[PDB]
């Protein structure tokens, strides 16, 4: 017993690397809360690894190429739509849309990651990374891991967006995977 933790436990570590307009904005980690919801982190790994492949909506189940397409300041910015791009679309690795597996995460503070959805049971591949305390969003979304290393990145994605969410700046998963070496 090395740490004497507050927290979930980080069982799987995972990252993005960022572009911004083309350009390197650097990378993203994140450390997922296995033990305390494994099936929404398995989903979020392989979509980072893209190991299972094409899913049934006809696209990679890749993050890779995907955009931010929400930006609020002081709230959030959400990205994860691996299918049309838009906002809308999006795909889990279990051939559907997945249920909630646990609420007890809560959204405390900046920094964690949490699955977007259209209601309960909706998870896709979409999600969303805090940037303030949001704890009207808990029983509404799942927590499932929080970043690492790279939040000035997040703060530099959120400096790009609007009170609409609109970013201005296309702001692209140029790459992505499992952190193997330890």
């Amino acid at each position: 017993a090395t740490r004497v933790i507050s927290a979930p436990k980080v069982t799987k570590k995972v990252f993005f690397k960022i572009s911004i307009n083309g350009e390197d904005a650097g990378t993203i980690k994140f450390g997922l809360f296995g033990d305390d919801v494994p099936k929404t982190a398995e989903n979020f790994r392989a979509l980072c690894t893209g190991e299972k492949g094409m899913g049934k909506l006809g696209k990679p189940l890749h993050y890779k190429g995907s955009p931010f397409h929400r930006v609020i300041p002081n709230f959030m910015i959400q990205g994860g739509d691996i299918t049309s791009g838009n906002g809308y679309g999006g795909e889990s690795i279990y051939g559907s849309k997945f249920a909630d597996e646990s609420f007890k995460i809560t959204h405390d503070g900046p920094g964690l990651l949490s699955m977007a959805n259209s209601g309960p049971n909706t998870n896709g591949s979409q999600f969303f990374i805090t940037t303030v305390p949001c704890p009207w969003l808990n029983g509404k979304h799942v927590v499932f891991g929080k970043v690492i290393e790279g939040m000035e990145i997040v703060k530099k994605i959120e400096s790009l967006g609007s009170q609409s969410g609109t970013p201005k700046a296309k702001i692209i998963i140029a790459d992505c995977g499992e952190i193997t070496e330890l």
